């Protein structure tokens, strides 16, 4: 019911201001053991998704008697460039858990190791058992919103001292009433609170708990980055504001890192993390 604050005006950084904030970003994650990344609807307005408060966010929009414009369907959208760095990040060792509040379903599509994800809002192509909570990739949208029936069973066969499921499957997306995934919150909250580096990308952090998740680094002595064109509820605890778009911002960081922006070969999941791959030796600093 309470959308929050939305349509708040954008803010920039100068050039020379956000290149050096960009190499200040680089030295974090050089020089932090364990990194967290935060994640918004911002990251996916690149692929023709609105964001929720933004300027022309679905919020923003419905409170102004508009409509919220979408360039692309769910299933034909493509991760950003920002999608495709993090799975990078995670594949050289750099991202160790990767929080999500985007029900979009990019970050499972792009091929990021589901167990090191946190989808704490829902993912549109995922639909779980109400029985033995076993969830479906699917390759389409589940055709319903709210954690209601989609029409199908659980397909889960018969083990040693254990039978068939049937059980009903529901969509994954939750409503204003709904509360968060116990797993994916307790998962989410470990990682912020053992990580010495939270760095949120495209929210406006309005959401609790889901916002206040990166604080939980901050207060047991971590830093705090965030990256987004408008204000945040928590940008007083920040370390670091980067105001500019986060595909700018993520392509200069991978080329600092001197690391490649991975290609998509289409919806590819990945239900495990594999051990880090070889990265570039680290800058003196
Ligand atoms: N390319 C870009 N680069 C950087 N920032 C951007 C970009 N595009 C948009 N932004 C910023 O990105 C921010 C997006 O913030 P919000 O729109 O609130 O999305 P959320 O993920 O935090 O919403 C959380 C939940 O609230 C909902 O009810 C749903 O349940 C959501 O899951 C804005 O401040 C933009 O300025
Ligand atoms: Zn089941």
């Amino acid at each position: 019911a309470d959308k929050g604050k939305c349509g708040l005006p954008e803010i920039f950084d100068p050039p020379e201001e956000l290149e050096r904030k960009v190499w200040e970003l680089a030295r974090l994650v050089w020089q932090s053991s364990s990194v967290v990344f935060h994640t918004g609807a911002g990251i996916s307005t690149a692929s023709g998704i609105p964001d929720f408060r933004g300027p022309h966010g679905v919020w923003t929009m419905e409170e102004r008697g508009l409509a919220p414009k979408f360039d692309t369907t769910f299933e034909s959208a493509r991760p950003t460039q920002t999608h495709m760095a993090l799975v990078q990040l995670e594949r050289v060792g750099l991202l160790r858990f990767l929080v999500s509040q985007n029900v979009d379903g990019l970050h499972v599509r792009s091929g990021f190791p589901r167990d090191k994800l946190a989808e704490l809002h829902g993912n549109m192509f995922v639909e779980e058992c109400a029985k033995c909570k076993t969830q479906y990739v699917r390759d389409t949208v589940v055709g319903t919103m709210g954690l209601k029936a989609t029409g199908r069973l659980c397909t889960v066969a018969k083990a040693r001292g254990l039978r068939a499921c049937r059980g009903e499957l529901r969509d994954t997306i939750l409503d204003w009433e709904d509360s968060l995934p116990d797993r994916d919150l307790a998962l989410a909250d470990e990682a912020s609170r053992n990580a010495d580096l939270s760095i949120t990308l495209g929210t406006s952090l309005q959401i609790r708990p889901s916002g206040n998740l990166p604080l939980a680094t901050k207060r047991r002595g971590g830093r705090l980055v965030i990256v987004n064109l408008q204000p945040t509820k928590h940008d007083r605890h920040a370390d670091l504001r980067i105001h500019g778009y986060v595909d700018e911002v993520m392509t200069r960081l991978m080329e600092h890192l001197g690391l490649e922006i991975p290609a998509w070969d289409g919806p590819r999941v990945l239900e495990r993390a594999l051990p880090p791959l070889p990265r570039p030796p680290t800058p003196k600093l």
